[PDB]
């Protein structure tokens, strides 16, 4: 019912018990305070109207999907779509003050390949894991994501840019769901952990991202109701070879226009509509309709695929300015 919080916590590897187990950077800061992990969201007069973007470094995010600072985006996918391979690119190629990862319960093993990661990532000192795994109880696994939220809220009150990760609200909603089981009820935690990012009008801003693993859930249509937009990981684009395998043309960010100018808005539309034409010349090839210099509409669409799908597709590795992004999609687009 408290935690710690602090710049102490920066390297540390945390257990649903509020303790530290494990490091994967060791910082000069030893600031160590205790908050309680349950607290009140911000009053609307609290909250600033989210209006500056939260760069990703990823084209395609950064492009069509623009995130802001204190934005609550969602990440639907099945496993596996490479989606903690995308949170690893945002971890990396962002630009947040700080990054709190918290993993809510596995096998075990494969929290170990995070602490791997985040051993070897650019951004070690700058990050706080909490994790939580299948032998935990279903009250503990519910716990990691409250001070995962209490960490990064400490931060966001300092005035630090933090950036939120909850992977997955899907097993945080089996052990909740284990817990009421057991004027309130269980399963209405849900929407009050989502509401707690955010900026601050007198301090920071937390930006989330929650994880939902598909296979079209129930929980997907409530919690997609209540984000500021998501990010869907398509199966099929995956398979195909399609790294990051984001479809553009089912995800969505809804402050998408108040987080960008009007000429970034001008070929942000010319581009969704190069996308759809060319998902719509697709299934004329497949059905064996298509045929070149039958139509010069159709033919300047199909060689535009190459460029598109260039710029679609992004070495993980690798991280994209924004100016670099707007610059790579004007080619692409005239």
């Amino acid at each position: 019912l408290h935690t710690q919080v602090g710049r102490g916590l920066l390297g540390a590897v945390v257990n649903p018990l509020g303790e530290v187990t494990d490091k994967f950077a060791v910082t000069d800061n030893s600031e160590i305070l205790y908050r309680p992990v349950d607290n009140a969201p911000p009053l609307y007069s609290e909250r600033a109207a989210i209006e500056k973007p939260f760069l990703t470094g990823i084209k395609v995010i950064d492009s069509l999907l623009t995130c802001g600072e204190g934005q609550r985006m969602g990440i639907f996918a099945s496993a596996g779509c490479g989606k903690t391979f995308l949170m690893n690119m945002l971890i990396e190629h962002s630009g947040a003050d700080i990054y709190v990862i918290g993993l809510i319960g596995e096998e075990g093993r494969e929290v170990t390949e995070t602490v791997d990661y985040l051993k070897n990532s650019e951004k070690k000192s700058r990050c706080v894991l909490v994790y939580a795994t299948s032998d935990y109880s279903s009250v503990d696994r519910c716990n990691a994501a409250y001070i995962a939220t209490a960490i990064a809220e400490f931060f966001r009150t300092e005035g630090h840019k933090v950036a939120l990760f909850i992977d997955s609200l899907t097993r945080y909603a089996r052990a909740l769901r284990d817990v009421a089981l057991a004027p309130v009820s269980v399963f209405d935690s849900l929407p009050r952990l989502l509401e707690r990012p955010g900026k601050l009008k007198a301090g920071g801003s937390i930006t989330a991202f929650y994880t939902v693993l598909l296979e079209a859930d129930p929980l997907a249509e409530e919690v997609r109701s209540i984000l500021d937009g998501h990010i869907y990981l398509s199966r099929n684009l995956a398979q195909k070879g399609q790294f990051p395998a984001i479809d553009s043309l089912k995800s969505i960010s809804r402050v998408f226009t108040q987080v960008v100018d009007e000429k970034h808005r001008i070929m942000a539309a010319a581009f969704r509509e190069l996308l759809s034409e060319i998902e719509e010349l697709r299934t004329i090839i497949d059905f064996g309709e298509y045929k070149p210099g039958e139509n010069a509409s159709q033919d300047k669409i199909y060689n535009k695929i190459s460029v598109v799908e260039s710029f679609l597709k992004q070495d993980y590795r690798l991280g994209f300015t924004y100016e670099q992004t707007m610059e790579l999609i004007g080619e692409t687009i005239r």
